[PDB]
């Protein structure tokens, strides 16, 4: 679980356009992980581009951690 | 009272420029007061920081029109 969270954050931070993981909430349900994450993104990204980054994060994270059964990713403005 | 309040939250939010409808609304009583979370639609081509300014404006408009609202979080998604 601290393992799962570390893996989740690491995978999300490899996605281009992610500026950090701001919040992560994750729980086991049986052998399954349910998770909700907020990523930081460039304030000057369009909402569409931010949505594409979230979509990429969702795909990257689920691809790297097969136990995740459900993951929601949204984005908030964050400065480098 | 809760259904009348929900329709008033929706109408207050929908008069703020740049709001393209309310995608999701959740409202719960915590005390006598209402705590709420909403997702508004916005222009996909707005920047994230522009979207954030719209959400902040929806938060003020709704909380100024409904005194029983104690807490409201507003987040935006791309909509046509």
């Amino acid at each position: 679980m601290e393992a799962v969270q570390n893996r989740i954050v690491e995978a999300a931070e490899r996605v281009p356009g992610v500026r950090g993981v701001i919040h992560l909430r994750a729980r086991y349900v049986g052998q399954d992980i349910w998770a909700d994450m907020i990523i930081g993104v460039d304030p000057e990204n369009t909402v569409e581009q931010a949505h594409e980054i979230c979509e990429a994060v969702q795909a990257a994270v689920c691809g790297k951690i097969r136990r995740i059964e459900s993951l929601h990713v949204s984005a908030e403005a964050r400065e480098i």
